[PDB]
């Protein structure tokens, strides 16, 4: 019937017009309660707590706060309330399609148990957004707020995974172009998800954040570019445009991509690929579901929360003991050893099928080291990081297109030489992180030879604890001294 | 095995010495991972998802804190390096007895559930404790770390709940009174618990804290009381100690007594109870506990959690119907509609023993109007909070030590009219909230007409909204005008 | 011209019409940057370096959220462009009065250097106000943006100062009357003014501030209250509204009435009495003015700032010498000893034309101690602080309207005791200060032992530190003991 | 006399020794009152009005902990209480050489009004040193609290500015090498005032700093380094170190080096330069000082603060008119017009003998353009910022040593190769600004098109809104598109 006001330790008092109150109010929604924002890593950072539901009251906020302000700068792009509220429901339902610790379910657990299906959150987010509509009766209620349902869900489904197949685009005509660059940016990354994730990530973890989203949303204008209408800054913020994606890759160095909060993750995944064959989940009609499974049958995929790690941590179940012990492992800090890091040197890269292969070549190195235990590829783990600035190896600040003062219409490029020569010099990396589920001393020992040696003989870059951890084996490598 | 280093968002980085890492790494400490410090609030503030363990690690914290400071300050009290560790793990170990949504274990569900028992979360955090130690040889760590077990062991658990059965204590003699002053304050409810719920609870529901803990750490010294050595404030801090409640009670205020918060406890704690009977936890010798009987074994109650609530949601037995469909009506967010709140004249108090009349008298109100239909009892809800200084009726500054620039030493004490004239001349007070569980237009305003015929009727506090919703009625309170 | 949008620590970013601009860029409003928000404040606390134009330039943002808020919830007001720029006109000018170190000026300096006249800070603002405008040719500008110079100029200073004198506004018709609210509010004392230097304030002492006026802004309407249009807060907020006035006098008690930050401004009063007769300032036509008749012309006025501070400080004028010699021993921090504070009670208050009595009083004691050395009148200095809720004996609460959400349109009344019996009995209460200017040990015990005796014969409250300075003096008052 | 607490807004409750309580309250030292900490940057940032008295507390205060966190963690370094008095006293004292307005003082002013000397804050700062200790009887009261002043002195003055010109030395011998690395680092400028500053200017700025200094603190050791015993930071802090750089690289981009704020700057340093000759400032024995010559006596140097400004702008002397005038165009913001950036390719690099060289070159340039009007040299202003990692063309990390968890008392190096392929290539930039002193549109678009077309002479990058101001010039440099 009426408004909400919700009180954010982020943004403050939220305002949630009833339909996005009613949206919000179904089981499909209420949800994401149970899902760690940033999965694993509340297992480092202990008041990273927070899950994906309050980041998703926060996401549809600032797409409204984005869209309104467009609009109010701009009467002449004739955004309307629907235009406003269509946005904020994407904005809100964006997160929907998100599983178990979030990016462990989607970026290790699944494409370890079903290789054969290509799943994303955000499809999941659009067939769980679908679900929650037609479970909770909410179309007549889109149309009681004077929103058209085919057209609009059409709009915020595009909205959070593109277009659902020249203009693609079915949910709005091309002079509306712009408002498909707010809740999720295809063409840059520049989004209000980000914002979202950098204030409230920063909130909780203890790290302060160098990111002024509200200086940005006063300084954004819509211009033709391309014959097209987008979202353009000021060209004096490109520096800070610039910063926005540093923000990015540190928070993902100092936070997201921990080596411990990256093992733990693991490990969870590993307990789950043992529990698959033994948890059921109830689905439509009574008809059961795995872990694996629960993501092609919306009323199970509901109940598959967080919840899985406890039910696995509490079972009696003698079939869930292996799954059971690994979870115990990570309770008793028992985890596998972190080894160390290491990059490609040069030109070369890694591909994603030769992942397999990494722990049997580090087992296969030989170490002129003494050694009484000697240890096998399935003792190692190799996980390969790809840290880049969203476009894998391309430049997103030249795919934004900037205004200057004089002609707040006219749409500019700008190159990064054109701003500063202490800016990247490359947009994407990749780390490896190598571990041991060999916890003793001796094992430990034997890996790290096993490691170093490997590093060497792929000339890749030097462990910064190289000459400590192995002292033997570092001197033979011309190019690391 | 070193020191380890966590960064907490609260107190920034955090020194854990290995014996408390140790203590810390067990299925018993990590359970708080699961149990959130503000339960149903989560459902109102929706940035409070923090749990018992942040909070825990917090309180380690500050208790450590306090005690350097004071060693430091005055080498003259013997404070030793087993002292800081003893009340170290005293603070990282008094909320280990919490139970699932916390105070709405302790506070609402037990005393229904078993009403002959007297649980208390410090009993639970001491048999828990005792369970930790035993489980994990921590016995001999301690010893490895300079602590004698035996009454070390007594000296935390005292710490946690007080005198186990005249100097009282038998961890510790007088000349280290202060110490027990430190983790839980029986004598004035000042101690780090406080500080750093204060801090935190502020931190995630997006309110603002007001009390300064480092500052009174900093005018903190031993003076000698009744032949013991307490602690002592510096006289001028006398305000900040009296706002120091004051704050406490504006969070219990805006937040930890939030009328729809309360009542969302209210309906799960209902659910657990229509569950209790199916709900099984399995506990030592493989012996089946439920919910209620979970606190009968340490083992049992080491897997009671929050996880209770979705094992409770995602049920299909038929069994659970009634307590699950609950559990949805929160999610679809048709919750108990709250009625009013009111206050008794006087010095009139309200005794427990008559709380369960209350729900009869409030239907048993005649007002003169017409009403389309008549509610029973079993429609109404009557929860009633006790708001005070943490001592009863007592000033707790009046059990305050105070010490003066000109002579440091001298323990002295301060009456409340030696401070202003603006502070609170009580100390305690009730509040009484109505709900109706029947939720349509005509039920809740004959509701309304009930309410406040049975405010009237008892001659109770003029609901502030009296005028609107039973006009018909506060005419005839001529004291309400 | 175009708008301007300034970083603010405290608001962030900020937008400024090119009116307000055009209003800012002068001499009058620039002034500002040169006066301290809390004068001597500073000289206790290093973080409060913040001076009265930021704090102007936060009051006039502020005022123009709170007339959008209202005017964006209800069209049916009518509020027009031009109460929007008029009301941020008001918030930008209503600081423009004050003169060096704040309050130091029109609370003591002025009223000690010319004791005839009744000067404030608002009148003051209003001249400064009316002479910017006819300084600067901003007439022309206003009416190039759509003002009415008169009747808004009249309106603008009726907003700072109150009627310039049945409804006695000639700036706006009585339906517009919550618009007087906003800015200065005479009737309860919530204005805007206020929650900008409760944020600022905080944000550089190092206190925190726990009001929330973001939250008071959302939930504020405006209703018909006896046929006047006012501004209402809803019904929920009553208990925030009573901790806003707190909130203010624990800033006032933790800061503002500091008592080194109290001596430390009478120490620079004295200062600048003792240079008034030599301290030139130029005006109008090259007319010399003194400081204490600076305030009669605008053009001398505009150059009287912390400036003066300096100019004497740095002087070498023989004629300078006392005043000089003052601030070099601020400078020292060889400041007036601080010998204790006390109340009266019952009845008792203590009136201004009584306080030059104050310490002749004290001087005239006959502690009958060992007295090695016999202090004066001038050896001592009393001040009385008035700490009250803003309306002296009234409580402001009283004059609060409020709404229902049942009933938005309908304003209704609380009182106190629909509220809390935590709450304070008296809304003013008075406190004395004495410091003694004999430095020197034997002369500060004679004054503590003079001051004792003192509060002992007025029936004053015991000092706080009394059973420690006055041994043989506090056994004696049988109502202390 | 005792120690005393400060509660400062960045570091909180901050505990002052009382030998250092006795060098702050001295006019040498309250001096730094009245200097802006970022000067002109006020005038852009209104939250900045911190002073550089507060940032010396911070300094003091943190140095403090960084000596006190080594000394706790390695017993075997001997650092003695002295050694702590000397390094607070050096952090607390280091910032007493600046000038009015700080870096427009030894920046701009000094340069062009004495180029004949060489003057650094630094040797300011030892020589106010000096004066502080000998007027003010220092000596006898650091005999007291057990400091050998002829030693102590001149450790402290070598924290200041570096050798007085093998271990090179006299305060402190090489196995106290690390004393030297926290208060100013000359070896790679990682130092306690930087983090002062970074945590203190963004609290006032309005901007967010995401350095963590107390992490860096917590994993701060001292290592043997080639026969010196010198700080050494944990590896894996590597990453975090970088971007310690880059916050400080930020922070010059978005307020430091704001192009309006540096343009303010030079106004100011411009009146100061037409003042010279005219203000005068009483030194030792009554002789007379100009502002360019203060620098030359001590005590009058003490005199020379943020005041002139105001005495330049309230002054009536006909022979400041010159001066005045600007300050006043400063109130009515009448600011010279910032034409625009560029920068220097390939190798190229401008030296400071060539700078007056610039304004002449943008003059003499030939834009094929129709002009209305004939620009000059001395309508144009061209600023030159340096903008490196605070060691010329060198990258710092690698000038700084580090430890591995395995082998702590091993100091180790970290190449750049071994960290990350996304940072900066260069450690070292130019960029120049252009501004025009005629402000008229003709005059504006003249510049415009004179600059544009430098750019291009030079080969200099192209101007990010060159296509924009300049549509008719920017096609003819190829190699710009
Ligand atoms: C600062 C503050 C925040 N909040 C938060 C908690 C909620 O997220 C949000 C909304 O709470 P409420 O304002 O209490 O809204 P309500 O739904 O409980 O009451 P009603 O329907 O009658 O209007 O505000 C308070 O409730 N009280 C406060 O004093
Ligand atoms: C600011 C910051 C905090 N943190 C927090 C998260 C952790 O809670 C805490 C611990 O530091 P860690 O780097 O996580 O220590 P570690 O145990 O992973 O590595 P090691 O065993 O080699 O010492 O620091 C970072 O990890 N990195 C950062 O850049
Ligand atoms: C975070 C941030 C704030 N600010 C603040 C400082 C100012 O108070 C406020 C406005 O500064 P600018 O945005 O730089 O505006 P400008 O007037 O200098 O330039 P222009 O006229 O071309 O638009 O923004 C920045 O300038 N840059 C930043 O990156
Ligand atoms: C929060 C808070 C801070 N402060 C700050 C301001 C000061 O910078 C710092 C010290 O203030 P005080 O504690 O008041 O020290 P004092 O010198 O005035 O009193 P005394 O000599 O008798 O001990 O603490 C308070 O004074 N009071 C407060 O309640
Ligand atoms: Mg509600
Ligand atoms: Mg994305
Ligand atoms: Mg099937
Ligand atoms: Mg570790
Ligand atoms: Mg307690
Ligand atoms: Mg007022
Ligand atoms: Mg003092
Ligand atoms: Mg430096």
């Amino acid at each position: 019937d009426t408004m909400k006001v919700i009180n954010d330790p982020i943004h403050g008092h939220i305002e949630l017009h009833p339909l996005l109150v009613r949206i919000i109010d179904t089981p499909q929604f209420q949800r994401l309660r149970y899902i760690k924002q940033l999965g694993g890593g509340y297992y480092v950072f202990p008041g990273a707590s927070h899950n994906r539901f309050e980041h998703s009251l926060g996401v549809g906020y600032l797409a409204g706060c984005l869209v309104h302000a467009l609009g109010e700068k701009q009467p002449e792009l004739q955004i309307s309330e629907r235009d406003v509220l269509c946005v904020q429901i994407a904005g809100l339902c964006r997160n929907l399609g998100h599983g178990p610790f979030s990016h462990m379910f989607d970026g290790r657990f699944i494409p370890l148990a079903r290789p054969e299906v290509k799943w994303t959150h955000e499809q999941g987010s659009v067939m769980m957004f679908e679900h929650l509509i037609n479970s909770n009766g909410i179309k007549p209620v889109m149309e009681q707020y004077g929103l058209i349902p085919e057209e609009d869900i059409c709009f915020i489904k595009e909205q959070i995974v593109g277009p659902l197949e020249l203009w693609p685009y079915k949910g709005r005509p091309e002079n509306k172009s712009f408002l498909y660059e707010i809740v999720s940016n295809k063409r840059n990354g520049i989004d209000v998800d980000k914002w979202d994730y950098f204030a409230r990530d920063c909130h909780h973890l203890g790290i302060q954040n160098n990111f002024d989203y509200k200086r940005f949303i006063k300084f954004a204008r819509v211009c033709e570019v391309d014959n097209e209408l987008r979202i353009c800054a000021r060209d004096k913020e490109v520096g800070n445009l610039y910063d926005m994606f540093h923000t990015r890759n540190s928070l993902h160095r100092r936070a997201y991509q921990h080596k411990v909060g990256n093992i733990i993750d693991t490990m969870i995944t590993d307990a789950f690929l043992k529990a698959d064959d033994y948890i059921e989940i109830t689905g439509a009609g009574g008809k059961k579901y795995r872990i694996s499974t629960a993501i092609d049958d919306m009323e199970a995929y509901t109940k598959l929360t967080d919840n899985i790690f406890l039910e696995i941590l509490y079972s009696t179940d003698p079939k869930l003991k292996d799954a059971r012990e690994i979870l115990k492992q990570i309770e008793y800090r028992n985890l596998f050893k972190y080894v160390g890091e290491t990059q490609p040197t040069g030109q070369i890269k890694i591909k994603r099928e030769d992942y397999e292969s990494l722990p049997k070549e580090v087992a296969s190195a030989k170490p002129k080291v003494l050694l009484d235990v000697k240890l096998k590829a399935e003792d190692f783990i190799v996980d390969v990081i790809n840290m880049d600035y969203g476009m894998q190896e391309k430049n997103p600040i030249d795919h934004v297109s900037f205004y200057c003062k004089t002609a707040p219409n006219r749409a500019i490029r700008i190159t990064k030489n054109q701003v500063s020569q202490l800016l990247p010099e490359k947009f994407a990396e990749q780390l490896i992180r190598v571990y041991c589920k060999k916890v003793d001393r001796k094992s430990l020992y034997a890996a790290r030879q096993y490691f170093v040696q490997w590093c060497a003989d792929r000339n890749f870059t030097k462990p910064q604890d190289g000459d400590v951890i192995a002292p033997l084996i570092t001197p033979q490598k011309k190019e690391w001294n």
